[PDB]
C-alpha cells in the first residue's frame, strides 16, 4: 500500500478488486478518470495498453485487471494454500475471465441482435462453476479450497452482473446461489455492495445491462 | 513415465508457448493428440472443465486455461520472476500478449480475408508496448522481466514468431523486439525443439490460415 484505482466511472473491470479490496479491510483512493478527460489523451498515452484500470501500490505501477487480481491475492494470501490450489484458483479465473469476456462483447457490440442466443447459451457456461463447487467441500466454502481467493471476488462480480441480465439464470444451480448469498454476507462486503459507491455506478460505461 | 502430458488438436495454437517453455527447461512430457473427428464425438469435450482443450496433466491435478498451464510450470519450475513485484510485472506481460493473442486468434478463424488489412495496419500500436518494456529493463539485452527468464517470455516469443509469419518484417520497426526473438530462439535447447519435426511440422492454426 497505499492503493489507488485509476478507472472511469463504472463496475466493469474493477469492481472484483473493489470487492476484495472492502472485503480485506483495505483502504484505497479512487481516482476516476471521466470519458471526457479520457478523450484528451494524454493519460491514455501514459498508460502501459493504453487502457484504464491503472493500479498504484507504492511505488509499483500495474496495469491490467487480472494483473490487480493475482497481485493482491499473492500479497494478501488469496492465491491458495499451495501451488496446486493456486493452479485451481488461476483455472478459475481464467474461466471467469472467458465468460467475462464474452459478456463485454454482447455490452459493447451486440446486445440487441445477441442477447437471445447469449442467455440461452448462458445455463451451459455457469455449470462449469457450480460442478467446481460441487467437488469441493459440497460448495459450502469458497470456489477453490478452504479460505477465500482473488478468484472468488471475479466470480462472483460475474454472477451478481448476471443476475442482472439473466434474472433467475442461478435458479437452477443451488450451489451458485447459495454461494452468492453467503459471501454477499460477509460483513464489509455487504456494507460495501450496500454503499452508493457501488450501487450509483452503473454495471458497464453504455447503459446496458 | 514422464508427469506431464499435453492433451491438445495437431496445432501449435494455444500450446506452442507452454511445449517452448517445457523443452527449454529440459523438461520431459507426453503429447495426446486429439483429432478433429474425435472431438466430434462429444464425450472428451463433455468432459472437458469449459468444453475446451488444452488439457494439461502434471500427476493427478488436471488443468484446462493455456494461461492456467503456463502460470503453473511457472510457478513450479522457477519461471516467475525474483519476488512479488517481478512476478505482478510477469502477469502484465503476460496479460497483455494474451489481449493481442485473442485479437490474432478472432483474425485467424474469424474475419481472416476481410481483416488482415486493418490487422497488420494496427499492429505496431499493438506491438509497441513490448518494445517499451524492452527498452525499460536492461536495455532490452535480458528478459521481458528482470534478468530471469519467464512464462511470459515463451509465451512473448511465440506472439511474435507467429506475427512474423502473419506479417513478415513486422518486427523490423522495434529493434529490441527483433533482437530478442533472436536471442532467446538461439537458446540450445529452444533452438532444437524450434527446429524438430515435432514443432515443425504441426501448422500455426486449425484452419490453415496463417
Ligand atoms: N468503442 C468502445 C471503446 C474501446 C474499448 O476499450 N472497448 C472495451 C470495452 S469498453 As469498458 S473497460 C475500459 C477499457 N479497459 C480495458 O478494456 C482493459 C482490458 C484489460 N485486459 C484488463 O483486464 O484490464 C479502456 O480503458 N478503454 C479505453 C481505450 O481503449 O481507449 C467502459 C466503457 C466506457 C466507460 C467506462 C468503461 C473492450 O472491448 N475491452 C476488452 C476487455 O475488456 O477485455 C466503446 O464504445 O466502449
Ligand atoms: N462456440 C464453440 C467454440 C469454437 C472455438 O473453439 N473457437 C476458438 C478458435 S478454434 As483453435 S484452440 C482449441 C479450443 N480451445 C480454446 O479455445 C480454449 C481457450 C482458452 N481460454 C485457453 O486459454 O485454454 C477448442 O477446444 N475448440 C473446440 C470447442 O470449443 O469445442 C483449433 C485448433 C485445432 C483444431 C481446431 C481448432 C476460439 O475462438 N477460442 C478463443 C480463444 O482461443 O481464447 C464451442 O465451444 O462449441
Ligand atoms: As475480452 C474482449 C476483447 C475485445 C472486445 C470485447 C471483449
Ligand atoms: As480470446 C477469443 C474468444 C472468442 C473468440 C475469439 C477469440
Amino acid at each position: 500500500p497505499p492503493y489507488t484505482v485509476v478507472y472511469f466511472p463504472v463496475r466493469g473491470r474493477c469492481a472484483a478488486l473493489r470487492m476484495l479490496l472492502a472485503d480485506q479491510g483495505q483502504s484505497w483512493k479512487e481516482e476516476v478518470v471521466t470519458v471526457e478527460t479520457w478523450q484528451e489523451g494524454s493519460l491514455k498515452a501514459s498508460c502501459l495498453y493504453g487502457q484504464l484500470p491503472k493500479f498504484q501500490d507504492g511505488d509499483l505501477t500495474l496495469y491490467q485487471s487480472n494483473t490487480i487480481l493475482r497481485h493482491l491475492g499473492r500479497t494478501l494470501g488469496l492465491y491458495g494454500k499451495d501451488q496446486q490450489e493456486a493452479a485451481l484458483v488461476d483455472m478459475v479465473n481464467d474461466g471467469v475471465e472467458d465468460l467475462r469476456c464474452k459478456y463485454i462483447s454482447l455490452i459493447y457490440t451486440n446486445y440487441e441482435a445477441g442477447k437471445d442466443d447469449y442467455v440461452k447459451a448462458l445455463p451451459g457456461q455457469l455449470k462449469p462453476f457450480e460442478t467446481l463447487l460441487s467437488q469441493n467441500q459440497g460448495g459450502k466454502t469458497f470456489i477453490v479450497g478452504d479460505q477465500i481467493s482473488f478468484a472468488d471476488y471475479n466470480l462472483l462480480d460475474l454472477l451478481l452482473i448476471h443476475e442482472v441480465l439473466a434474472p433467475g439464470c442461478l435458479d437452477a444451480f443451488p450451489l451458485l446461489s447459495a454461494y452468492v448469498g453467503r459471501l454477499s454476507a460477509r460483513p464489509k462486503l455487504k456494507a460495501f455492495l450496500a454503499s452508493p459507491e457501488y450501487v450509483n455506478l452503473p454495471i458497464n460505461g453504455n447503459g446496458k445491462q
